[PDB]
């Protein structure tokens, strides 16, 4: 057999593992998102290909809060991973710290902060909610500190708003609380489903930074305006995302929203972008838009499902590698010269129809 | 069995109807109509979510003409009840009191102003033609009057512009129009369906205003043309509405007037819609646009012939709770909060052409 | 059975009559036009009804070159008709003459001038080809004049530019040219197509103005420039015509082109449509973008060849009650009334868009 | 048997070659290239007919690079012919030297500039890569010149970034390269495949000027920026080219590209089209466009393979005559008359919006 394609490991997840586990990293917690998530918007923006420049050598190393990593891809959070593969978060971690880059630990990891960076070096960002009990976030936080995480992703939503369920098995648990001092008990899993905090504001984003010192990252912006917001209130980065409730018929787009969301930020703090990345074209096509790089989500863990570590390991090279040719094929040599020119979006101005220049 | 969406009442309908009572309702007195109206246009408006801002609690109520109602959702008109449900118009009176809403009551119905009112307290619109004989208006009006009812919704079509055609039963009339002078005989449904006047202008709605103190609703303005002179004329509302005539190829938008409509009206009076809301969704994009509310017809009557006044009752719930959803989901605490701005159509400027401001 | 529209007319026919007689009209004298003629492009158009406007009463009637006729919808020309049909020409006139419209007879017709003439009174125009002898022009012209028609309708194309092509039995013939002086032997069919000019220019339009003083109207006319050119070399009218050579992949849009058209002929002169008008919305489309009036062929043959003069009257009466009821449901109580602002085009700014007035 | 058009010699070439062959020709040395391109841009491109214009006699002769050859079609260099036909390249150039028109050679083809100069007299073009070893470059552009070949093809891409690889037969070579000095041996395929230049800039095009007087042509510039730059680098004419990366999802689209390079080029030198022209409405749109010719690569193999020689001479005929009838149809007499207003594009501005003049 071969495997070609990032999104080719989605058949073989499907087969390997339950149904509703599959479909809970899928189509999410409820039934709400789509597998053919921004594949349409992607499909709709066309390169404008230099030619005569010399792209034999190609660098796509960039720089992540001041963090050096080898290619501006890198591993969203996704839940449990040890539901996916016996080595959950483990394998996800040394495939990251592996292809040098950037994982995101899930606030519901299966897998500690500390296990996690037991496994060696690396650059690492976890996942938070802010939980009714701010105690227990200042807890998290702490640990995450301590196991030598470099910056919060903050999720912003609420994952309330099923048919998706599943248990976690006895042996297996959402090891980023355990040991945690909870207070005054139908459960762990009950407790971290049920304190999720319904009434989150901007002050909030500001209150994480009177706990903490490190560079928070706020997901979900999808406007000019909360763009804004979000850099007056002080986040360190923006990530454009929201993976939409297809059941209720609630589709907004990220793709459209990208630019208009870099061009508020006004270069003051990174964009990243996750949703639906598989592709080296897309990746691409993202940065040109404007934003500093992308997290994948889905393919990720269907990868460790399918082939554990070995799988994780292939879908980086195989995203990297399309990503080089896409940056090949454009005239590209480095992350700087994907300009917002290398490509055409159904909302730009014809430029054939534009008078050319020679006074 | 379970029913888990407006429209799912629609199949339950056309097994336990005649072909030719359901035909009437979903396609209209002759086979005019489509089922599927606006169903494109609602699709092809997306949302623009704020995030970070506290939904916990959603305000959806709203004031209709001075009177307060839980929810921006409206009972529609149609005609003689009784033939969808034994109870007819007597379980569509008692389930928009118990939801806290508007009901309209058709010129048509199998059940009278009186015996609508009979059920007890409620807010209730009437629906009016002008016939040809002044006097029948005059008396028509008087009776709803009496009833406590509180608006005129003035229809202004003719429904003579067939196969869809059935008798009432003897035990069934149009109740609205027994025991009135008519004056100086081939049945009453030949009566009220041979005497409505195909010379009206907006003469006759200042007319109106001679006999009556009650607000006058103008059902079917499609333009910015007639929303002012419904303006002028003295109109307290304007629904836009237009069912189309589809065996004539004869389509307008309602959903493109809609906000031309209500961008005409100034804010002097509030604009509605009607006509293929189905979804919370749907709610939400009408608001936006500018409307005041909606009112749903064909969803009433096919969860009444399906389940009576327990249908109603849950098309309604079902409404109410996408709607909810909705606006949580956009960053919208109240009605106040559905701005323009929440949305984005296809006539609208693309904002990630446009520069950023920081100057 | 029941013949419900126009275009059901079109099946009947195939039936009736040899693949190749049939093919010959549907498709043209070669395989090039298409039979689903801009009904795309009317599909794209839609209304913006008017309510409240008396339209009890709708005058549909208007003046074509001076001459008063019942509805702005006229007869095309269709060649030897006597194969559609025993009556052919003779059944087309009496029908023109009793829905009290125009007939334009083909140059090709299986009866002449004065036979057409014969049946009584009628408005009718002359299909004329430039033909290579300017003397047999004038023969055509003269004869023409004699037998009381009323205008020429200028074909300036060549037929030439094969698998439909069938004979013309014995007792038939192309009875304009028969007695004719001709000069100086293939056939008379031969002769009729080996004679058309390929050198036509603007200067044989003025040309003919010094041999006859009847109103020319000069047919295929897709662009302001040549619309232009139409009124300074002296035309009465101008009609947008091209159906297209579809093997060759040669689409023109001619509703794109008739409203440039109208506005580049400033008024001057009359625009009509010829090309796959079928429905009364058609009608109407077609007189808001500017035309004064249209021409069906392809019905009228086709019914002629169903129900003969019947059929034709059958067609007539079906565009003309459609059309009326189109009138009536935009608020449209005379020709006059039907304005650019009764439809919306794709290429209309939005008026959604626009602010709206009040100072 | 009758082949009616330029796409139907596909099938008899897909039949009468192994399918690795005709997957290398018609996809490519790789997987990457679509059959079916531009065949939807062509698609969505219409006429503006201009009437009652002389079009008995139409010119469709040019003049590229100084010389007078009878239709704006040229043939575009497809490798190693022999493979496709016994009579290969031979083939080729004497139906192009019949037709009175320019064959570009293949730097891989199977039969030599020489040889294909002995066949006679014509006007011929060679395809050139820079390879590695400039004096390589030098020893081919010699031979090409003492054979009389006219100019440079210059292509610069990589045909690198397989599937569809087949062996030459040992009876076959790569002829060019024949009996040159290569210097201090894998086989002479591997050579030239290994041998391609991955680091080639505007330099290299500025150097080629030092050891050669032929005009240079640049193939692949599809933005202005690169338009402007072949320019002042002193190419002597630009090829709009780019068959796309279909696996990768890299489409550039070519044709909007066109309009714009011609722009962009100031008239200064001309600009050619290259991809998936096949009708004779393709060849008048790409010129309409701008473009002063075109060139056909596929087409050409195809109906070598299928009738060699004749079918070669076959497809131009059609080509051609389809154009004459296209430009007849346009009202267009000469190349000269073939304006960017006998066009409308999906970016261009609706005339019909526009308000007419006559002041």
């Amino acid at each position: 057999e071969e495997v070609t394609n990032v999104m080719e490991y989605e058949a073989i997840a499907k087969k390997k593992l339950p149904k509703m586990v599959f479909d809970y990293y899928a189509s999410g917690a409820e039934d709400q998102w789509t597998l053919a998530e921004n594949r349409n918007a992607f499909s709709r923006i066309l390169f404008r290909p230099r030619i005569l420049i010399d792209v034999s050598k190609i660098d796509m190393s960039t720089t992540v809060l001041g963090f050096k990593i080898s290619m501006p891809i890198m591993i969203a959070p996704t839940a449990m991973q040890k539901m996916a593969h016996p080595e959950g978060e483990y394998a996800t971690a040394r495939a990251a710290s592996a292809a040098g880059t950037i994982m995101t630990l899930s606030s519901w990891a299966t897998s500690s902060v500390e296990e996690v960076a037991s496994t060696g070096p690396g650059i690492r960002f976890f996942q938070l909610y802010v939980y009714k009990d701010r105690n227990v976030v200042a807890q998290l936080v702490r640990r995450a500190e301590r196991a030598g995480f470099k910056a919060i992703a903050l999720t912003v939503d609420t994952p309330r708003l099923i048919k998706n369920r599943f248990v976690l098995p006895p042996f297996l648990t959402l090891k980023n609380f355990e040991g945690l001092d909870l207070g005054k008990d139908s459960g762990l899993a009950s407790y971290v489903a049920g304190q999720i905090d319904r009434t989150l504001s901007w002050k909030d984003v500001q209150w994480l930074q009177t706990i903490t010192s490190l560079p928070i990252l706020v997901k979900g912006v999808l406007t000019a305006e909360d763009a804004r917001l979000a850099v007056q209130a002080g986040a360190a980065g923006i990530i454009v995302s929201n993976h939409g409730a297809r059941q209720l018929d609630y589709v907004p787009s990220t793709i459209m929203a990208l630019e208009e969301v870099v061009k508020a930020a006004q270069g003051r703090i990174p964009v990243f972008l996750d949703g639906g990345v598989r592709r080296g074209t897309d990746v691409f096509k993202a940065l040109a838009l404007g934003a500093s790089g992308i997290f994948i989500g889905r393919p990720v863990v269907f990868s460790l499902a399918a082939e554990g570590e070995a799988g994780i390991k292939k879908v980086l090279q195989m995203l990297r590698d399309e990503f080089e040719l896409t940056m090949a094929l454009s005239g590209c040599r480095s992350l700087n010269e994907i300009t917002r020119n290398h490509i055409v979006t159904e909302w730009d101005a014809p430029r054939a129809a534009l008078p050319a220049p020679r006074l």
